[PDB]
């Protein structure tokens, strides 16, 4: 065994030794149970850096532990080739699309293998290629077909920056998820997923997901925004039907949040469009002026009445600026009593308000809103015949049973979501698969004819669509009538690859669908994925949504895709940039700047090496491959090995927690790596390999037997926060413990290097999905088996009971005691513990002589 701990010799060739055996090359089989662990894929949109390191350290470690534990381990790795991260890097490196992608794309499978990851990269997939996004041109046309997805005109969210239109989750705080442009408004039609379709379903099967952090999941719920209304129904008066027509006639129709308050409506108000605005404007002209005021709160009364169906109140109907045509009903009751809209309006004209809900007993001021009034939680019903007393649970579905029995109403339930609009004007796009004839329509492709391929030689002008300026590409033939006809030239947003790869790794090679059948049923859903949560909202809701469409397709056979969902914190470091004359921003590496300190040790300066001209300093950012602030894991291999790399980001911090990059963590994972091989070599030195010390343990020396109780208790502690808390720095302290015990343990003795060799026998393997490198090299010189056949480590816990003795107790002779003790206990807190415990003190004035027999028995005498 070589002394010095050299990585750049035994990483490569333990790299080779796992790529021989082709341990990580998982096939469907049925001998071994399944674990899909599963790390979200990356975007090449530049180099990796320390936060993928963590991201993807944190799913080898799992699946290199229940490798470990005989699982069938299937970890693949691929590319998020398409759509907009992909290009602007593109761009802004002056490259083409296709040309940047597969570049980008070797230099991260280089920059990742180096890193030792236990990735199947026979099921690599790069969904750029045709044998990749045919599935989803093949998808499109079949959920066409149904109109799942769908074409429509309508109000868009426009980046102008990136020059594109963008899903509404797409935009971040009004602004572009790429560009951080401010979105501007425009009418462009569309191709939509009908994700409302599916809302009360996504809602509901956040239930069964037990296994991923709550903030995902309540992020989801208040992103679906579900909220249970009512439909009511006003009649109109016998006298104000002037004009109407058909139901307008008949009835006036709102929707509500609040049925519970509807015994308390003193007025509707309606939109200059609804139908009685117009017949009420019709011989009113000073009514017309207001429907041509803006067709800020205003409103005008119209002197047509409409009936409360529940109790026969006859309310006024009001114009009014804030009922918005498009409501669904367009028109609205006003509870003023209970709603802050609805209070401020009516004090604005004087309208009544009439007290319907009690909490606890606030006193009720009737010109004088109190934010009580609004309480939907802790209320009961006043003044509302027998819908008195109930709460606005059970008032809800009291008023439904109103309305529907005379049929004035029903529930009626509303979405905050809205369909995904997944069209892009871009190129580095999937082709949608779309042919738009004069004569048929907007008709799909046929499946025999998919993929639609798109040409990689193209280069963006950045001046629009550059498909759309290519007829060698749009102009084609009708699929359905044979005659002249063009191509749908806005792609596929980057989120619909990435809505299904997860299922594409069960069979990256099959040429007859999405997914292999006989694949899909036994990977079955990914036991462990590992992103950041800002996926949580985008990502993380599109691949619940896209699993349900292709289980309700017969595709697979799962509801959720993912079912254990670890969020790891960002790691962060500095960040400077300078500002471009296109407006923009320039990210600089915080390695090509250099900083000038204050007095008391601020930063104050910071200018670019390269001119000596200033850059602007932005602050500790998470590490983005957009934001320029990576560190280069190659660049730390290189100088201290892929294990430092590997067991800095494990052991820093909790996986969840912010982590700041430091050169300090960097040093002290390396002398730790040293530690542990000047360990084994230095016991290897004084005597060579032993067979691991095992079976029972009398006859072992206090001190050795210490030693194993500290083994199988940090085996025991290990395995739990691998496999229970998922807690990876607690793993590593917990083995430098028992580093620390081994230390301080003489074991040179024939027993002694039995233990010694079981301790680092076990130390290898528990840290081998941490460190696999050195562990792997390390165990060789100990042992002559493969590492994964030894297994995982099992804890012996005959090695964990104390080691206590049970002396007996006597007053004058006769035995009246029992205690414990430790083994090498002195006869001091012998005869303490004795004199101290029921039995001798409770048939005891002070002991003239206390007798003790070594290890047997103690005698008081009195
Ligand atoms: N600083 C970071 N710390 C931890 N994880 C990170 C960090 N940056 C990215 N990740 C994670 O790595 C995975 C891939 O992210 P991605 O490919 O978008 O890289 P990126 O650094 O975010 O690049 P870009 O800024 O262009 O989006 C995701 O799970 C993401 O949450
Ligand atoms: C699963 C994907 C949405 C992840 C992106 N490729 C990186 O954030
Ligand atoms: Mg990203
Ligand atoms: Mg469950
Ligand atoms: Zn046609």
């Amino acid at each position: 065994m070589q002394e010095h701990y050299q990585p750049a010799a035994i990483e490569p060739a333990a790299q080779k030794k796992w790529d021989d055996a082709r341990i990580s090359n998982v096939s469907e089989d049925a001998s071994k149970p399944k674990y899909y662990c599963l790390s979200m894929f990356p975007y090449p949109s530049g180099k990796l850096h320390m936060g993928h390191v963590r991201n993807y350290t944190i799913g080898d470690v799992l699946s290199r532990f229940k490798l470990l534990n005989g699982f069938n381990v299937m970890q693949p790795m691929g590319w998020d080739a398409f759509g907009m991260p992909a290009e602007n890097a593109a761009m802004k490196n002056n490259v083409a699309p296709a040309a940047w992608t597969y570049d980008n794309i070797e230099y991260m499978k280089t920059q990742l293998k180096s890193l030792g990851f236990a990735v199947d990269w026979e099921r690599e997939v790069a969904t750029c290629k045709p044998e990749y996004y045919r599935w989803e041109q093949w998808l499109f046309t079949k959920l066409f077909e149904k109109g799942i997805v769908y074409r429509k005109n309508g109000t868009v969210n426009w980046d102008p920056v990136d020059q594109t239109v963008l899903a509404n989750e797409q935009v971040i705080d009004g602004r572009g998820w790429r560009s951080g442009a401010l979105i501007e408004k425009r009418e462009i039609p569309m191709y939509y997923f009908k994700i409302t379709d599916y809302a009360e379903e996504l809602l509901n099967d956040l239930d069964k997901l037990e296994h991923w952090p709550e903030q995902v999941k309540t992020m989801q719920r208040n992103w679906i925004g579900k909220s249970r209304g009512m439909t009511v129904r006003f009649a109109v008066s016998d006298d104000s039907k002037q004009g109407l027509e058909g139901d307008y006639a008949k009835f006036l129709q709102v929707y509500t949040t609040r049925p519970d308050t509807l015994m308390g409506a003193t007025y509707v108000a309606v939109a200059a469009e609804h139908p009685l605005a117009t017949a009420a404007a019709a011989d009113k002209p000073e009514l017309q002026a207001f429907i041509a005021e803006c067709k800020e709160k205003k409103g005008v009364p119209t002197g047509r009445y409409v009936v409360n169906p529940l109790n026969g109140d006859k309310l006024e109907v009001w114009i009014a600026n804030y009922v918005l045509w498009g409501y669904g009903d367009g028109a609205v009751m006003a509870v003023p009593a209970h709603d802050e809209r609805d209070f401020e309006f009516a004090a604005k004209y004087n309208l009544p308000k009439k007290q319907v809900i009690a909490v606890g007993d606030n006193a009720f001021d009737a010109n004088r809103w109190q934010e009580w009034y609004g309480d939907k939680e802790n209320g009961v019903l006043v003044n509302s015949g027998d819908l008195d007393g109930l709460d606005f649970q059970t008032a809800f579905d009291a008023v439904a049973a109103k309305l529907q029995s005379q049929g004035a109403g029903e529930p009626k339930t509303q979405y905050r979501l809205r369909d995904w609009g997944i069209s892009r004007q871009r190129y580095w796009g999937c082709p949608i698969p779309i042919v738009h004839c004069e004569k048929c329509g907007n008709v799909p492709v046929p499946a025999d004819q998919l993929p639609v391929v798109l040409p990689e030689n193209v280069v963006p002008d950045g001046m629009g669509s550059p498909l759309a300026k290519m007829p060698e590409f749009y102009e084609t033939s009708c699929p359905c009538c044979g005659g002249a006809a063009k191509r749908e030239t806005d792609t596929m947003d980057t989120f619909i690859e990435s809505s299904w790869y997860f299922f594409r790794y069960m069979s990256p090679k099959f040429s007859d669908g999405m997914v292999s059948a006989e694949s899909a049923k036994y990977w079955g859903a990914v036991d462990q994925y590992i992103g950041g949560i800002e996926h949580a909202i985008g990502h993380l809701l599109y691949a619940r949504f896209f699993t349900k469409l292709m289980r309700d397709e017969g595709l697979v056979n799962v509801d959720e895709p993912f079912e254990r969902l670890l969020t790891q914190g960002m790691v962060v470091c500095e960040t400077y940039y300078r500002e471009n004359d296109k407006g923009g921003k320039d990210w600089i590496n915080p390695a090509d700047v250099e900083l000038t300190f204050d007095d008391k040790g601020r930063p104050v300066s910071a200018v670019l090496k390269a001119d000596g001209l200033p850059v602007v300093i932005s602050g500790t950012e998470k590490m983005s491959k957009s934001k320029n602030n990576g560190v280069d894991p190659q660049e730390l291999i290189n100088a201290y090995g892929a294990d430092t790399a590997r067991l800095f980001m494990m052991f820093a911090a909790p996986p969840e927690q912010s982590l700041e990059w430091s050169d300090s963590g960097v040093e002290g994972a390396h002398r730790f790596l040293r530690r542990l091989w000047r360990t084994v070599y230095e016991y290897l030195k004084q005597g060579g390999a032993v067979k691991a010390f095992a079976g029972n343990q009398d006859g072992l020396s206090k001190e050795l037997k210490d030693l194993r109780h500290k083994l199988h208790s940090t085996t025991a502690k290990v395995s739990d926060d691998y496999g229970r808390r998922q807690q990876f720095n607690t793993a590593i302290a917990a083995v430098m413990e028992l580093l620390n015990q081994y230390d301080k343990t003489d074991t040179g003795s024939e027993q002694g290097r039995a233990v010694a060799q079981e301790v680092l026998e076990a130390a290898v393997r528990l840290l081998w999905p941490i460190v696999p490198h050195i562990c792997e090299t390390l165990w060789s010189e100990l042992n002559g088996a493969k590492l994964w056949e030894a297994g995982w480590p099992t804890v012996d816990e005959a090695a964990l009971v104390k080691s206590e003795i049970e002396v007996m107790v006597q007053v004058n002779g006769k035995l009246r005691g029992k205690i414990t003790v430790a083994a090498d206990a002195s006869k001091a807190d012998l005869e303490a513990a004795a004199l101290a415990n029921e039995g001798a003190v409770k048939f005891m004035k002070p002991a003239k002589k206390i007798i003790v027999v070594p290890g047997r028995l103690v005698n008081i005498v009195v």
